[PDB]
């Protein structure tokens, strides 16, 4: 029910913030964007830009995904990102991140009409 595109910025989408302010952010975020509802999910990466600008890496460097298909794209420039990745000592359901602030570039999978980003790929 949720489109592939509206399920790429609810997990990945954050323009509220420039860059994660404390070491509590990916706790915060990965439950209210109800990413510890049936589970926690082990990783997952937030972007700290506007959907426009996200939007146009579709229409940037184009380069193979890790899975091997060649729908991914490479932003040019480096981007506000936050990786969250949950700790050995998480445990559904009381999921703990760690929260990881960083400056790269992003590789996403675009699809449709229009062409926007449906899957993170990476980030370099
Ligand atoms: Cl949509
Ligand atoms: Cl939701
Ligand atoms: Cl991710
Ligand atoms: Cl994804």
């Amino acid at each position: 029910k949720e489109t592939a595109a509206a399920k790429f910025e609810r997990q990945h989408m954050d323009s509220s913030t420039s860059a994660a302010s404390s070491s509590n952010y990916c706790n915060q975020m990965m439950k209210s964007r109800n990413l510890t509802k049936d589970r926690c999910k082990p990783v997952n990466t937030f972007v700290h830009e506007s959907l426009a600008d996200v939007q146009a890496v579709c229409s940037q460097k184009n380069v193979a995904c890790k899975n091997g298909q060649t729908n991914c794209y490479q932003s040019y420039s480096t981007m506000s990102i936050t990786d969250c990745r949950e700790t050995g000592s998480s445990k559904y359901p009381n999921c703990a991140y760690k929260t990881t602030q960083a400056n790269k570039h992003i590789i996403v999978a675009c699809e449709g009409n229009p062409y926007v980003p449906v899957h993170f790929d990476a980030s370099v």
